[PDB]
């Protein structure tokens, strides 16, 4: 009962309103997360304002902001000096690192949209994101949202592995994870960025991993050019997540799958999960992340391939796709079980 | 309190999607697609990325975004006024303070909040981008009870001084209404002055009206050539919470009183700090000013509070003009 074409007055003024308070209400969102008031909200069910900016040291008229913000949508309720838990907090805590990604993350690029439009202005480094901030939000993306999947595709591996190389490996978690899982298992993280290794081996050196899990720097669309060549023939499980949309344009994906054959042939299988552009959701209609995803790659200039373009892909790949898996529901989102 | 998980899912759907349609709409406005979906009631975005030389797909994100949440709505390539433009479009400036303007500043709620933060260049804003949209603001929101005040002046001015200058467009448009007035101007930003130079001096208006750089809560200190004498109307609209908190304001006031001896009437707008209004009822703006404004370690009066300081500051108000509506802003007439 949305898509209506006219309004009143009234409909419209508290309509806009909304928008506007919407834009403060979503980097709230972000910001709690971060500060640790979603969680205590998630635990407690409320807080007491005051108390929280002492306990956590903040500036205590902009903490009644944040909770204001978060109330103006209905995320929480204010109630004297307490902020209780309201009919949209479950849904917002949920997607809280959606919303991260999109402020703290990326808001810097959204603010320059009439900057980053112009095509003279498209060349070179035309923008700004806050590395830092999407790492933070990407590692509980991957977790929250890839993970039943990630694992469901390794439970249906039918063989267990030995040596396991992750491509966009980033904090490590991943392979630590898989550590854990497989005993004595190695592993390999691959990044093309200096502070993910730095930040790995000191988060798998504070776990217990460090005699296994070495990494290195490389970018992994032209894997061949990567010093680490020689290790990568003992190999059996390859892993990549929440990277493939940059292996494209398609000629370059081809390519790049068909490199990683040849670099990685004694893998058997080859876990691959990513975001994919969706195709006629109604604007009206449109869920979390989809519109936030997509109109941020079309600002960068960055492709984002459909699925049925990852799909049609894998053949000339070098590549068989043998089980399939849709994410819940981070838009149009997969695990690509390969071999 | 109590919805459906369907219900929950569309609501945090619409905050995510409206966080781009708000970012949208300082764009939109500012690369001509809000003046021309206003003349046509239509627009082709294909067309529209053509002529102002934009990477298209981009345009369709922009578009996309205004239209998730009823600005705009698509019919493929043509985009037609949504049923919620005309009031997107009238506070289209309000927007662009918001995101464009001040953007960094929300952006870094977890870096800004934490008092041992609090120290320095704590936080950042677009002064550009800032001033662009204050230019509409002024015009769109204060115009009206502007004027009205100058109608109903109960004199007419021979010089007048404008504090917080900006673009020097009051002092111009004061110029235009009275040809034979001097003007003078007082921002503390080398870069209004420079601009509001040039405008002025572009449009024929260099013999009429100067600038000094200056702070105007510390008025008394501004050198100016003795020509605060000669002044006989003070205009300042948009930086008065900035001479609080209230002993600074009083103190500002008493001022602004003495290097200014011959003001006949002092003309003062801005935007003030509601109260006890529902969180679910707050109108446009409201929520930013005064959020942005605890974020920065800005004091915002309530308007009672400006009621209450004007005698203690020397001056006695003869005339308050409602604004509508941005947030509760006023005008006040002082003397
Ligand atoms: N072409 C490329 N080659 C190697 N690493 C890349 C790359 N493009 C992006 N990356 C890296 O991939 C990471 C993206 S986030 C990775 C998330 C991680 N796979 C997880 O799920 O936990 C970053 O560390 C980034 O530096
Ligand atoms: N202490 C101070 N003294 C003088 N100007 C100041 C100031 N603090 C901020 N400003 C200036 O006040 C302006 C705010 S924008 C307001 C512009 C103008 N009053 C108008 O009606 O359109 C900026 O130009 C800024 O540089
Ligand atoms: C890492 C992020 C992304 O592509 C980006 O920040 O540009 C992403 C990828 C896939 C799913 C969710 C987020
Ligand atoms: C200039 C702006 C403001 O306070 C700010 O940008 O910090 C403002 C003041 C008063 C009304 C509207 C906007
Ligand atoms: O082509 C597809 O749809 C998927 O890429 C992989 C797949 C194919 C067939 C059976 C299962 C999975
Ligand atoms: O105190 C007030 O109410 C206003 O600040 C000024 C005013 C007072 C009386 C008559 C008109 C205006
Ligand atoms: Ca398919
Ligand atoms: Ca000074
Ligand atoms: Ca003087
Ligand atoms: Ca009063
Ligand atoms: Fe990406
Ligand atoms: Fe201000």
């Amino acid at each position: 009962s949305h898509m209506s074409t006219e309004v009143s007055e009234a409909q419209a003024r508290r309509a806009v309103a909304d928008i506007f308070n919407s834009t403060l209400a979503s980097s709230a969102i972000g910001a709690a997360w971060e500060l640790g008031a979603l969680d205590e909200l998630r635990e407690n069910g409320k807080l007491d304002v005051s108390d929280f900016a002492v306990r956590h040291d903040l500036h205590e008229p902009a903490v009644v902001g944040m909770f204001t913000a978060l109330a103006s949508v209905g995320i929480v309720r204010r109630e004297g000096a307490t902020v209780v838990v309201g009919p949209y907090f479950d849904e917002a805590n949920h997607h809280r690192s959606l919303f991260h990604w999109l402020n703290q993350g990326s808001g810097e690029l959204f603010r320059r949209m009439p900057q980053v439009l112009p095509n003279e202005n498209r060349t070179g480094k035309f923008y700004q994101r806050d590395a830092g901030a999407i790492s933070y939000a990407c590692r509980e993306i991957s977790e929250r949202y890839f993970d039943p999947a990630f694992w469901a595709a390794v439970d249906g591996l039918g063989y267990t592995p030995t040596t396991v190389a992750d491509l966009g490996s980033g904090s490590g978690e991943r392979l630590i994870q898989i550590a854990r899982r497989f005993p004595g298992v190695r592993g390999l993280g691959v990044d093309i960025a200096d502070g993910a290794i730095a930040m790995a081996e000191k988060e798998v050196a504070a776990k217990g991993f460090g005699d296994q899990i070495s990494f290195v720097r490389g970018d992994a669309r032209t894997i061949d050019q990567v010093s680490a060549r020689g290790e990568f023939a003992e190999v059996d499980l390859l892993t990549c997540f929440m990277m493939g949309h940059l292996f494209w344009p398609r000629e370059n994906c081809v390519q790049t799958l068909r490199k990683l054959r040849a670099a990685f042939p004694n893998v058997r299988r080859f876990l691959l999960g990513d975001a994919t552009r969706t195709v006629g959701i109604p604007d009206r209609e449109l869920p979390v992340f989809t519109l936030g995803f997509e109109f941020g790659h079309d600002m960068m200039g960055v492709y984002l391939p459909t699925l049925d373009e990852w799909d049609g892909v894998f053949e000339e790949g070098g590549w068989r796709c043998v089980k399939k898996h849709a994410i819940d529901s981070l838009s149009v989102s997969v695990v690509f079980e390969l071999e």
